[PDB]
């Protein structure tokens, strides 16, 4: 999934630079660049927003942007 992406912008935050013999870049992992932090991923970039939505409130209303009617929350 790399050539020909839609709009990939929950990653800007979570980017693995790895390279190596083993070069895990490869297997599904991520880790939070901004807090050194280590998250795994899961079907879908569900938690990866999640996990700013209470670590960094900052970065997730940047990418929390969304254009429509006001909702619950
Ligand atoms: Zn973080």
């Amino acid at each position: 999934g790399s050539s020909g992406s839609s709009g990939s912008k929950v990653w800007k935050y979570f980017g693995f630079d790895t390279n190596a013999e083993g070069c895990i870049l490869q297997w599904k992992k991520i880790y939070c660049r901004i807090c050194m932090a280590q998250i795994a991923y899961s079907g879908n970039t569900s938690n990866l927003s999640y996990h700013l939505e209470k670590n960094h409130p900052e970065e997730f209303c940047e990418f929390v942007k969304s254009n429509s009617g006001p909702s619950s929350g």
